[PDB]
């Protein structure tokens, strides 16, 4: 009953929260070694070099709690010029959020604070809305955003993109990819009582050497043109299989055999649809529907974990980096303490470093956490 997505938005809440008293515990080791630094009764207990490093470790940390808000799992669609990648998105939106047919530009579906249905384009602030200036109009994007309330999905902070056909525009294939290198997880919509062309298979091959270990999903849509004869429909499907299984795992070589069976699925949007607008019968369409409805989860299942690492894995490393660094100042400074009755001057400048010390190996521990938590395996 729980959507997949939850890891995600979890892991979020984490790191940012980790981050933001990573700033707070930087900053104030930041003045320490500055207050003291400048002391002029003292000699060289903290170097003018530790306190430049620590100016530039919280300098950053702001940084990346900001871009730990912005913040996003991205799946892209691909096809030809309607398999359906109209619908497909349509679907597991629980609406017609974007039409069905058409032009080339790249269209994204963000998940909006705000009520109403919104729009906006490259290069500033004008908001226009939803299907107002869908006609409208080196690539080129314009972003849909649909509020809150209306999907799971956007909610759980996952966006959607939809791309021109692949059918009918070539331009090479990368400003094709400087907009899909923010994506996790790319979706082939192909179309069914026809065959798996190979001006699609061009995209994944060039994806496939441009990023690594892409997730790869493809999506089979229409299966109603070959419905109410069952295998009639058996056979269609295991070559289907054939052509596919052909490629994730043997051409691209995306991942195995096996779980191949987890990226290749038979379901037509169109039913997904209405069946999702109803909420206010051809044979096998709660077959097909529920089909739909477990390409749901393991996509989720998939596209969740997946982006937590891509995004995390060395904001996090890092962490632990810049925590590594302060511990051997915090070090650095208690000890050349210790190297009058200005006695307890460093016998204030004792234990201020094991705080600080403590201070640090407060947040090893959690970063530990996170790490076992959302990253598998420590």
């Amino acid at each position: 009953p729980v959507s997949p997505l939850k890891h995600f938005v979890l892991a979020k809440k984490a790191i940012t929260a980790i981050f933001d008293q990573l700033l707070e515990f930087v900053t104030e080791g930041s003045h320490f070694v500055e207050a003291t630094y400048k002391n002029p009764e003292l000699d060289r207990i903290a170097t003018e070099d530790d306190l430049v490093e620590m100016q530039g470790y919280k300098d950053k940390l702001s940084i990346i709690g900001e871009v730990l808000s912005r913040r996003h799992m991205k799946v892209a669609f691909f096809g030809r010029t309607s398999s359906g990648k109209s619908s497909v998105i349509n679907a597991m939106l629980w609406d017609k959020v974007l039409p069905s047919g058409i032009t080339n530009c790249f269209l994204s579906v963000e998940g909006t604070d705000g009520d109403k249905a919104y729009l906006m384009t490259e290069g500033s602030d004008e908001k226009k809305s939803v299907k107002t200036v869908n006609q409208l109009a080196a690539g080129c994007l314009v972003r849909v955003f649909w509020p809150k309330a209306k999907c799971a999905l956007l909610r759980d902070d996952l966006v959607l993109v939809d791309s021109p056909g692949t059918d009918v525009t070539t331009e090479l294939d990368s400003w094709i990819d400087k907009f899909c290198l923010d994506a996790d997880v790319f979706v082939l919509v192909a179309n069914s009582e026809s065959t798996l062309m190979n001006t699609e298979k061009h995209f994944f091959h060039k994806v496939n050497e441009r990023l690594s270990k892409p997730n790869i999903f493809i999506l089979n849509n229409r299966w109603d043109a070959s419905a109410s004869e069952p295998e009639y429909m058996e056979d269609v499907r295991r070559q289907h299989m054939e052509r596919c299984l052909h490629f994730l795992v043997e051409e691209l070589k995306v991942v195995n055999a096996l779980e191949a069976q987890n990226r290749i699925f038979f379901v037509s949007a169109k039913e997904v649809l209405s069946a999702r607008k109803q909420k206010a019968l051809a044979e096998g369409f709660h077959a097909r529907l529920q089909e739909f409805q477990n390409f749901e989860q393991i996509f989720e299942e998939c596209i969740s974990q997946s982006a937590v690492k891509t995004k995390f894995e060395q904001h996090t490393i890092r962490a632990k980096q810049i925590l590594a660094t302060v511990k051997n100042i915090m070090d650095s400074v208690n000890l050349a303490a210790e190297d009058p009755k200005e006695i307890d001057q460093l016998e204030k400048i004792q234990n201020n470093s094991k705080l600080l010390r403590n201070k640090a190996v407060q947040l090893e521990n959690e970063l530990e956490n996170f790490t076992k938590q959302f990253l598998p395996s420590s």
